[PDB]
């Protein structure tokens, strides 16, 4: 067994990828499926939409892989990414699901929220699991759904309803449902740190964290938290052109593109870049609390006498968005191609600096009453300067998530991986490299998500048996960006930036 | 003698024009001239073809007044208006000019400038005269003159050089020069309120302002401060088209402006648009020092027993500018048209305010450390709300302009006149109007400037003879835009602009 499939469960779409031992995919499949939105921030899907675009993903893969001569026998194991948070309930005895499960961004809970952080028990919460109170973790999703759905409030006091994130649902499903003649009813770690149900120095569910919620350990059905990377507690695929394949991986898909960087050191770090970014670092062996409003987490567990590594993370909300905002909203330019084109014809930003707060600004800043703000406008300001300005915005922003990643670690940076949007600019991961003073990793591989999967159900079955390995491997069949701005003028730049990031300060009223 | 003729010797042109009783130009003609500039930042005019480009003006006009068969006697008499502060020297004896005309913009007297400043007897010259120390007022540019150019020095301490504004040395070679039979070297009070060498209370001649700058009364020839409106102080045209037609009326061209939209009484205003504005304020017959920066002056003396009425004056320096902004540097149309017409393309400003201090802001907050700067943008804010911002900007500086020349006068504000650039754009009148809270008028007969002259001499030789006939004459052969928008919002949008300003403080460092 030669091959590792990995099925990559996103928001949008699915994939299934078959990666051979040097880390590339031979064959791959894309679903784009249905996503719903009953009222206005609203979020919700399918479970079958979600189980049934991963398993004819693998249908339409295998029926590629097939064309090459090979069969279900050259995989040795699969591993399983998805979206975290997002909540799925089914009834734990016959295995049908007891309503739509309600996706990461979805706010339905935002009334409620209020409620639980007003109840003065809640911020020692952050301390236990790692996670400030949002409308994101899969526990307040699973109240709001214990106390407004009639059949979730039956099935649960029932002792019938069974509760996991996507991860869970597809290993339960995979394996046959109740069907199966050893039902597998698991989630690993990386996926139950995002929950707010677990503690994170544990790496087991915490009583008060179930107790806040009021979630009782005896008539929900809760999985099994595993590790990341386990032989045999995920069990084999039933069904499908992949019947008997072992699932030996399981990752959130934010760590699994973290692992699939080899990201594997305290300091590294990766960007995953789209809309906005998905930041991040592994800090080691012991959880790290956030002085800064970053989240803590596990990024890997990968069992086999090994300890869990944890991680800490932050979200920009204007990346890809500011380049989308120059395009449709000024209109410098028809796609993100030219908008880069429109940047790199100028020297330097000619002073301008783009705060691009356009629904205020997050981590580390925390700062809700500035709006997108422009300074250093004269009438020698160009285009360009501004294009330039709008990429570098984000550079300084991931600057500003990775310096008080540094400061909660006690780790310095070491590197930092890129992929996806914005990542594919030539200026701005170079303009990373500048500001942030460290090489900036862009891999040609597109598919660094799924790989990470691969990576973990590797290791479980010995394609790879270290870590150091692993890394070595996958680099066998630009890239690499480095610093070139002297650091002076690289440290004027962040200060200008700090300057106007203070400026806008106390915009709205 | 029914037609009344006007000089309009600008900056960059000469135009004549023959307006009838009624105040509308019959016939007209208008040159580009030469304007020479030595090195960066300096700004020079050859007098001689500042003269011919008027008197070919003259013949022009003349040609095509004679096709209507109409001659020299229809027209009665004729006024001067001109560019200020732009300073002439010519020998008293000979009439020649000694060295080139330094134009009001030129700053070749900036190094000087520190040293006038630096001598600690330089500010109670503000109440004396009106005016700061700039490298404005021909004071200084005179200076620079008789200690740097040799035939200067030379002729000054012979006894021997002549001094004028525009005005006068108009007057003087029209009149013959020395060769006429009663040599004119007089000024008009408001181009003498220009120099830094006449008092403001007196309208005559102050000797500490002749002493700070060293010029002595007896070596320099200054013209004879006469009023703005004399039937025989500024003699006739010796020679031409025009031979033996008096000259009767001299005004500044700003004065001459607000003259031609007959704001004769106090809270009268006028505004005038290109790449930026001049605002003048009428505040009746005490002179009024400022305490926020704006210029103290004459607005017209137009004698025949009556009082010399003073004005305030301020500037903005982005006001069409902000427009060609908007073109050039961001590419959002290309034609000011058209730009105009973005701006209405959406109901309001969607939040954004757009500080268009590319080199700071001047009267009356007097920034120096902001640059041009750009709040309330969000993924919603389109190039509609930009432009309609960056109209706004210029109605806000307006605004506060007029604001404080109200704290500087005690006069309440009682109506703007409008002409040139931006003026034509019905959006933003009528944005004026409801920021400012009183009328904006906008006359259909294009050339006002030119129109002041025209009535100050024909008041001095009876075409008019109160001044109340004038505004009621020239109104005989859209135009008024009125405050549609309520206070409340009107007041909100003010304070916004405020914070904006207050906001953009400090940015260069």
């Amino acid at each position: 067994g030669s091959f590792v499939g990995s099925i990559d469960q996103g928001t949008t779409s699915s994939r299934f990828l078959i990666f051979n031992g040097e880390g590339n995919p031979v064959a791959s499949h894309q679903i784009e499926f249905e996503n719903l939105y009953p009222k206005s921030g609203w979020h919700e899907q399918d479970p079958y939409e979600l189980l049934n675009s991963v398993q004819q993903c693998i249908d339409g893969a295998m029926h590629k892989f097939a064309s090459l001569g090979y069969s279900k026998e050259n995989i040795r194991a699969i591993g399983i990414t998805n979206q975290r948070e997002t909540t799925v309930v089914w009834d734990s005895v016959t295995g049908e699901p007891l309503h739509n499960a309600i996706v990461w961004p979805d706010t339905r809970t935002s009334a409620l929220v209020r409620e639980l952080k007003a109840r003065q028990s809640a911020d020692s919460l952050l301390e236990l699991c790692g996670l400030p109170l949002s409308t994101y973790p899969s526990s307040v999703k699973l109240l709001w759904l214990i106390q407004n759905v009639d059949a979730v409030k039956q099935a649960y006091e029932e002792g019938r309803l069974a509760f996991g994130t996507v991860d869970s649902w597809l290993i339960y499903k995979l394996n046959g449902g109740a069907q199966a003649e050893r039902p597998i009813h698991v989630t690993d770690s990386t996926n139950a740190s995002r929950t707010m149900f677990m503690n994170l120095r544990t790496l087991q569910y915490d009583d008060k964290l179930l107790g806040f919620f009021g979630i009782d350990r005896n008539k929900i059905k809760l999985p099994k938290i595993v590790p990341s990377s386990d032989p045999e507690a995920f069990g084999k695929v039933a069904t499908g052109a992949l019947a008997g394949v072992p699932i030996a991986g399981c990752l959130g898909d934010q760590s699994s593109a973290l692992v699939g960087q080899c990201g594997f050191s305290p300091g590294q770090a990766k960007n995953t870049y789209g809309t906005g970014c998905f930041l991040l670092y592994n800090v080691g062996t012991e959880p790290v609390i956030s002085k800064y409003g970053l989240l803590a987490t596990v990024a890997y567990d990968f069992g086999r006498g090994r300890k869990p590594v944890y991680a800490l993370e932050g979200s920009i909300a204007v990346a890809g968005a500011g380049i989308t905002f120059l395009m449709n909203n000024l209109g410098f330019a028809p796609k993100p191609s030219e908008i880069n084109a429109l940047a790199e014809s100028v020297l330097d930003n000619g002073g301008v600096v783009f705060v691009t707060a356009f629904s205020g600004l997050f981590a580390p800043y925390w700062i809700d009453d500035a709006k997108g703000t422009l300074f250093g406008i004269t009438q020698h300001t160009t285009k360009g300067h501004i294009a330039r300005a709008t990429l570098e915005a984000t550079c300084y922003q991931t600057r500003a998530i990775l310096d008080a990643m540094e400061k909660d670690s006690g780790h310095k940076l070491e590197s930092l991986a890129v992929d996806g949007g914005l990542s594919a600019s030539d200026l701005c991961m170079q303009t990373q490299a500048d500001i942030s003073g460290i090489p900036v990793d862009r891999p040609r591989m597109r598919e660094t998500t799924a790989l990470g999967a691969a990576i973990a159900a590797g290791l479980a079955t010995g394609v790879w048996r270290e870590l150091d390995h692993v890394k070595e491997s996958i680099a066998g069949g630009r890239e690499v960006f480095y610093p070139k701005m002297d650091r002076k003028k690289a440290e004027r730049l962040f200060r200008k930036w700090e300057q106007a990031v203070e400026m806008s300060r106390g915009w709205v009223r």
